[PDB]
């Protein structure tokens, strides 16, 4: 079998393309995609429990390649009082409940709620209980969610929301067949 | 410092229903920091014993460490995308052929295996893209089909002769007895227990 970890920051971004490519060369290899935080993820390439790790931007035991780029985007509910308003200041972000995907750069409320993944956040600022980042992804995939969420006006005093996305392996581990195909065809491409 | 609770859903649980919880919690406690992490249901009891979660969220199916309190049942429903080979012409040697996409926290007994090759995943968003790029038939929560209306229009529901498995999660809420809970935590265990 393969086993590839996405890390949970990345579930609700655009990453089937690489496991379509693996099914199309190898049809009867069993799969495995399971989500851990990014710290277990590197644990998982060590101990062999997982050959491939989706990462988001490694000591001397791991090698990589780039693979992409997805985009952020801060939102809130559109029935949140904050939405009424066409902009906001930043004394109103740091009073308002953000909600915090993670296990200065992300964080810029005084009160803040963390998860672990962005489908957690994502009912959470639905249901107005604050606002956060999700992956411009989960728009493309549920476009309904436009009707319920809104664009925060906030990109004044916030970095740039992005992953840069990276495929991560194990120099010292057994890697398949399956799994070195997709590392060569990445190389390539 | 500073009062927080930490819940953690088992993986499996992920896409059903249970934001109400955090909405009834967190009216009584405006305070309180609530932190959803999600597991595999044995991390989840680990997190319990070990105080790096006050409650669990876990489906039937524990020691004598941990008590619990039934909250709800959740039906999941058998789909493959309406664009899938399958989708045009469906026997149940058919569904057999063809690969199955299991969701469970990251050992397969036979009862959730139903086709001779699948693919495994430990959370329904990563198996309804899988189904979704036409990779192979899966079960999932009918709630996911409440949030995301585009999933009408992109599954269907497999009707199959001979093939009327049932699949539903009856949900725990689930604490260690030896940990110390806070008064929030306890708030929705009385909750919940006055409820029954």
């Amino acid at each position: 079998n393969l086993t590839i970890v996405v890390v949970s920051e990345l579930l609700h971004t655009n990453w089937t393309d690489y496991v379509c490519l693996l099914e199309s060369r190898f049809p009867d290899l069993q799969i495995n995609i399971v989500s851990a935080p990014q710290e277990d993820a590197l644990q998982m390439l060590l101990d062999g429990s997982a050959q491939l790790a989706l990462m988001f931007e490694l000591d001397n035991r791991e090698q990589f390649v780039e693979l992409k780029r997805e985009a952020l985007i801060p939102v809130i509910s559109k029935t949140h009082p904050l939405a009424s308003q066409e902009h906001v200041s930043y004394e109103q972000i740091l009073g308002t409940r953000q909600i915090v995907v993670a296990s200065p750069e992300l964080l810029f409320s005084k009160h803040y709620w963390r998860t672990d993944n962005h489908h957690s956040a994502c009912l959470m600022i639905l249901r107005n209980l604050g606002w956060g980042v999700l992956p411009q992804e989960m728009f493309k995939e549920n476009p309904e969610l436009n009707n319920k969420l809104k664009a925060l006006d906030v990109f004044d005093f916030t970095p740039r929301f992005e992953y840069y996305v990276d495929l991560v392996w194990s120099r010292e581990s057994e890697l398949g067949a399956a799994a070195r195909f997709l590392i060569d065809y990445i190389r390539n491409k």
